[PDB]
């Protein structure tokens, strides 16, 4: 039950729609989540890009599920 | 030059928004790929122009130019 | 030491974190910008005696950024 950091991954051509206009996006996930979510600045041109999740596991793994969501939401 | 240095620099104004990118990810991104801290001015104050301050070693902010370049180059 | 920009997970002792930071965040800052390398340090350690860092950049940023951290932890308080 203490805070924890994950490593966790996410598609580089989704990166723009996860943070969102004005970075809004990023902030309700973590608020939704109760997880902080850092977002590497650049994949090197491989398919996905490194995220950085802390938390409690319970907020981790919700985070997880809420970034599939906006994924999945797609362009 | 080998040391870090810092210059003024101008895009259009009507590209800032299309540098910085949907969350800033396309500014991130060439940021990490130039080594150039690439700071831009919030107002143009009507000119066609905006200022920015990138900051590197020459060979970084030569790269970060280039990369500006090939954005504006696309336009919308 | 591949050409491309890539990440890699690191860590720095927890008790650190506020040094190499920096007043106004100027050390970090700084040592971003001579290493090439984003440095991301997560907000918490949750007790451990470990912060993890997320580290993007080239082979040869990588390793600068592990030098110029390390140094900074060699000075210690």
């Amino acid at each position: 039950r203490s805070v924890m950091t994950e490593e966790y991954k996410v598609p580089d051509g989704m990166v723009g729609f996860i943070i969102g206009r004005g970075g809004e996006q990023i902030s309700r996930i973590q608020q939704e989540s109760g997880c902080k979510i850092q977002i590497a600045p650049d994949s090197g041109g491989l398919p996905e890009r490194s995220c950085m999740l802390t938390g409690t596991p319970e907020s981790v793994q919700s985070a997880k599920r809420l970034l599939d969501q906006i994924v999945e939401k797609g362009r």
